[PDB]
């Protein structure tokens, strides 16, 4: 996860409100959520991955080890069943909850880190830069 690692910046967004309504979010959190610009802070240490973000809307922080099955409360305020893990590079992150599940993944491309949420059909791309 090198090059995961650091601190980014939304830069744009698409779809992020219709997939947040296939998710199942109601209108005022997509509002709200809608708007913010959002970072992330992504450090590693060890074999723990901390993925950290700080917005108006909500802070909120996971942290997890590849491959091992955690308890997610998503900033929309789902309690999930996560497990993230790594594929070519790609990190695969599956939130399981009320027998739904939602597929993220994150990958470098050039100088972005391209977040993409998966959701019965509806893709969300969320691109962020270095800060
Ligand atoms: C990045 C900040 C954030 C937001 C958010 C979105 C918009 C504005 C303000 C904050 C959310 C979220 C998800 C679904 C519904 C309502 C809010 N989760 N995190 C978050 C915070 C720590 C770790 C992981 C994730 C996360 C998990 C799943 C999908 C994500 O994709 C949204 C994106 O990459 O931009 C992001």
């Amino acid at each position: 996860c090198d090059a995961f690692v650091g601190t980014w910046k939304l830069v744009s967004s698409e779809n992020f409100d219709d997939y947040m309504k296939e998710v199942g979010v109601g209108f005022a959190t997509r509002k709200v959520a809608g708007m913010a610009k959002p970072n992330m802070i992504i450090s590693v240490n060890g074999d723990v991955i901390t993925i950290k973000s700080e917005s108006t809307f909500k802070n909120t922080e996971i942290s997890f080890i590849l491959g091992q099955e955690f308890d997610e409360v998503t900033a929309d305020d789902r309690k999930v069943k996560s497990t993230i893990t790594l594929d070519g590079g790609v990190l695969v992150h599956v939130q399981k909850w009320d027998g739904k599940s939602t597929t993220i993944k994150r990958k470098r491309e050039d100088d972005k880190l391209v977040v993409e949420c998966v959701m019965k059909g509806v893709t969300s791309t969320r691109v962020y830069e270095r800060a």
